[PDB]
């Protein structure tokens, strides 16, 4: 059996080839102790990975390798594995085949530095890197698809026909669930509130997986927050003070199809698919409109499946088969991509072997 | 039974002798890929032919190896003749007498060419090629008659007499289906559309082939354009924005009459009709004028038949007998004309055999 | 003294008649609001225009008016009503203004040109000019075949005694605009970010600085392949050096191969023995030796001692070959306009805001 890690931004997703649910679901953050101890307690291990790092914000500085699904830092991202495969996933690299992500448009270096690190510190008898939309597009049942990501880094959107992807209009806007938080901690304090720890980061983040929706209008939804209460909901902190939340609850997601609400003024979700499937040939855009399949834990919130049809209906042919197929599963599709592409049986002969590796080098990736 | 295949320079019409109706009836386009893959979707095909191709010029490259009824590409062509056999027809060659298509005049080379693609690579018990024109004639039900064959690619005016096609007077123009169409994405960007794609462009192909005809006087038809709205045509694209188009409608089928319009300084088809008659025997010429046959998918323009009716009595004085018969069926004429011609239980001893080929070379022919 | 602009999708240019070098120079663009949204310092303005309009986007959506070709009037009038004011700090009533069209500018929306010119805006005289007519008379030539090249607009233009053949003139659709987008897969492929509107505002001027074409293309795909020339670092508007290299080839070889994005046109040197071939037989002579290009994309280092192999091959040796590339190119139908509106004689050529009113819009 083999296995596969999603190296997400916020979140990364071990496992092995062949399970439906990610292995090891862990922060991607590496943690180094400020001064480094004796004993327990007092911050005795060279580096944290996960929930641990987290936690032990008081002795640690906390460092995530990868940002917008480009691995900017090999240092972190390298020990993070060693701490997948010896304290995630209780695995020694060297027996098992490996499947790790990139983003959908991942530097060649990059590529080829995790394909460097991987047979060599890590020693994994096989290796294959995948691209995070195109996986999703696997565990969307297909082979073409307009597959639009947004993890915690990255928004990229892929024209996938026949498996391939269409490099030539594979879009992005750099906004996702990390930029989506800030916005509500912003929007929150506007509203009066002291949210400003990382710990209250993380608040701001819980409420907006849980609380942050995106309204069918916007401008109609605000007088209907004006109006009524209807949308303000409670939340009750780990303080047990209950705060309430209101029109916040639908400016937090639309940063995603307004993005400019941030200053971060690119084209919407919505205006970046249309124009992804513009970029594309004719007869490859029917069938991406009829193949937008969304992907990662920002595509989660309430309602955006049925705004990106609203929207879509508009934007495309007005006769057209417009559909967003928007997987229950979103926030490991990626993941889920890996584990069933590592279990294929024909795929079995598409993986970097050890062999090729060695008479050739990391630059045949 | 036989079969027949009439290789048209766009569409390509097949199936066996003794059907009323073609069997298979598809493009002639081959798509090779630009890089082929090994997988589902990613270019697992060397060669992907006529619909399936069309659907996948994404990741191929296609070329439509027929021009003027003349094949350029001898590698694309005998390709084209594996898929009807294998994947339309689907059967074996080698089961069957086969009868192709040239286009009147073509050159015993190419002739030649195909001659010898069938005995030798599809090895075919027998096989014949016929010229599309005096097969028209044929499914007609005349010995003879001037014909207009007037298809995607070449427009060509034969006088058969008795059984025979006239070499000396078989006229032709070289404006025919696609140099209509792409003179009316030109008409229809000066009113203003954006037609540019190949598929932008079958709807131009489509609505000439929908909404077009041919006015019987040019200037009655633009000036009731530029005042009443029945010559206005709406039209439902594959955008559902529906739009209308006017007195294009007219003016790209006005090019078969007036060449000048591309600037084709060459005589309208109807100038030719009547020139090809003038260009045989004084006799035989009245038997011509009163059996004018129009063959060709373009001669399915509306108003067509008609016209060249009006416009051949007028380019004569008044009181003779001119006659243009134009099939409902003249797209497919020629195939039909090839289905009773390999029919034929007399024609039974015209076929050209396996074993004469082998005895004696393709150049008998 | 008169007034002169050079509208493009790209850059609106503007000027006097008699300066040699534009006087105005801005992006074809303006922003409506997508909110009512105070630029505290101005008061609520309907459109921010051009070098404004994607200053503060995030209020307000770009749009191009002219796409080579006028579209849409509520950006084009606002387009016009900046150059004057802002731009040039001049009023529309004191200056008879020249202003382009892209070669093959249709009927109705000319009609609608001259009609805004003299009503909203009461411009003493104007005349349109046909971008590729005024590149060969700013060359100082007068007759050859002309090739404009743009962000929007790529156009064959056989000129004759001043005059351009109409009925001859080429447009390629496929101009600059889908040379930056192609920059914009490639960089991407090879792992940068570069596709926000906003990178494709940084790999615009990427290409505008590195990218060339090179003689033979099997050559140097080998070169790109295998050899560690090919890269050129770059500062993009953040900080990140990253590294262009290949593309710089790779790019605007679509001009001259299209089939690089699938759409298969055929390439300028094509378009161009074509153009020339739309014309007539020995008068062809100084067309092949007076063919003069123009606008933007034709900046391209590489692509002359490229076009002239790549024409000559397709034509009949004896053809004197003379292509003209002057460095000023993307204001040459800028310089065109002003010393020819400067120029005595074309007094009378002029369209009068008094013939405006006897002839209507259809004057122009």
């Amino acid at each position: 059996a083999a296995l596969v890690i999603d190296n997400g931004s916020g979140m990364c997703k071990a496992g092995f080839a062949g399970d439906d649910a990610p292995r090891a679901v862990f922060p991607s953050i590496v943690g180094r102790p400020r001064h480094q101890g004796i004993m327990v307690g007092m911050g005795q291990k060279d580096s944290y990975v996960g929930d641990e790092a987290q936690s032990k914000r008081g002795i640690l500085t906390l460092r995530y390798p990868i940002e917008h699904g480009i691995v900017t830092n090999w240092d972190d991202m390298e020990k993070i594995w060693h701490h997948t495969f010896y304290n995630e996933l209780r695995v020694a690299p060297e027996e098992h085949p490996v499947l790790l992500t990139e983003a959908p448009m991942n530097p060649k270096s990059n590529r080829e530095k995790m394909t460097q690190i991987m047979f060599e510190t890590f020693n994994v008898p096989a290796f294959y890197v995948s691209i995070q939309a195109v996986l999703s597009l696997y565990s969307s049942g297909r082979t073409t698809g307009i597959v639009l990501d947004s993890g915690d880094g990255v928004t990229h959107v892929v024209p996938i026909y026949a498996g391939f992807s269409l490099p030539h209009a594979i879009l992005r806007i750099d906004l996702a669930g990390r930029d989506l938080t800030d916005y509500l901690m912003k929007i929150l304090s506007e509203r009066g509130y002291s949210f400003s720890t990382t710990a209250e980061r993380e608040i701001v983040r819980d409420i907006k997986e849980k609380l942050c929706y995106v309204a069918l209008d916007f401008e109609q939804e605000m007088q209907t927050a004006a109006q009524s209460s209807s949308i303000e909901k409670s939340y009750e902190l780990p303080d047990g003070q209950v705060i309430t939340i209101g029109n916040e609850r639908f400016r937090a997601p639309e940063a995603l199809f307004h993005p400019s609400v941030l200053g971060l003024e690119s084209a919407g979700i919505d205006q970046t698919t249309y124009n992804s499937i513009m970029k594309c040939d004719v007869d490859v855009r029917k069938e991406l409109y009829g193949n937008i399949v969304m992907s990662g834990g920002t595509t989660m919130f309430p309602g955006i499946a049925e705004r990106m049809q609203k929207e879509i209906t508009a934007l495309a042919p007005s006769s057209m088969k417009v559909k967003i197929i928007a997987p229950p599963e979103r926030k490991y599709s990626v993941w889920i991509g890996g584990s069933i592409l590592a279990s294929l049986t024909t795929f079995q002969q598409m993986w970097i072997s050890k062999q090729e590796y060695d008479e050739s080098g990391p630059s045949i990736v």
